[PDB]
């Protein structure tokens, strides 16, 4: 056919396709590979939900959340686009909770913070020498998070109140008091932003 008129017929079924997604993820993204427009491959998904343009948080973690084989393969390469060495793990929660919102189903929740966790490590080797110290620290800093900054928590845990909540998780060990003062001021100073 022409060069401009695709382009620009290209452009607008890019920018249907990003409605499209919003609506329903899977659909979205049956319309942009039927049309071309995406290669239907987990890196170029994932990449093209990393940019993220136009394109709802919350659909994005819809998306990444589900069961197939497909989704966990894009899930997958999504964290893998997420560079976290030399990043603390609440430098690295920073970024990864802004790519997308959180679904609201805890096993989907487990899925996407297990894939972190794994990246975590691989990225920081000497920090955690178990995938299940960062996961478990993942959530005591989230829920931090919810403990300092919402209104609604009276009684906001200390930093020995937190010390003390992770004893005995680093392998029998216990985590250096450092790097648990670090995270928790680091939280105190500044919240997590959500999308």
């Amino acid at each position: 056919a022409n060069e401009g008129s695709k382009t620009l017929q290209r452009n607008r079924k890019m920018a249907m396709g990003r409605k499209k997604f919003n609506m329903d993820p899977k659909k979205g993204i049956q319309f942009l590979v039927e049309n071309e427009l995406l290669q239907n491959t987990p890196e170029e998904i994932a990449r093209f939900l990393y940019k993220g343009e136009g394109l709802n948080k919350t659909a994005i973690g819809d998306y990444l959340g589900e069961r197939e084989e497909l989704n966990l393969a894009v899930l997958h390469a999504f964290v893998d686009l997420h560079e976290f060495t030399d990043l603390n793990l609440v430098q690295a929660l920073r970024q990864f909770l802004w790519s997308f919102r959180l679904p609201g189903e805890a096993q989907k929740i487990d899925r996407m913070m297990e894939a972190f966790a794994q990246r975590y490590c691989l990225c920081n080797p000497g920090v955690f020498q178990s995938t299940d110290t960062c996961y478990v620290l993942s959530f005591a800093v989230i829920m931090l998070n919810t403990s300092l900054h919402n209104p609604n928590v009276r009684d906001k845990p200390g930093l020995e109140r937190f010390v003390a909540m992770n004893r005995g998780i680093n392998e029998g060990g216990d985590l250096p008091e450092e790097l648990l003062r670090n995270l928790y001021d680091s939280i105190r100073n500044e919240p997590f932003k959500i999308p």
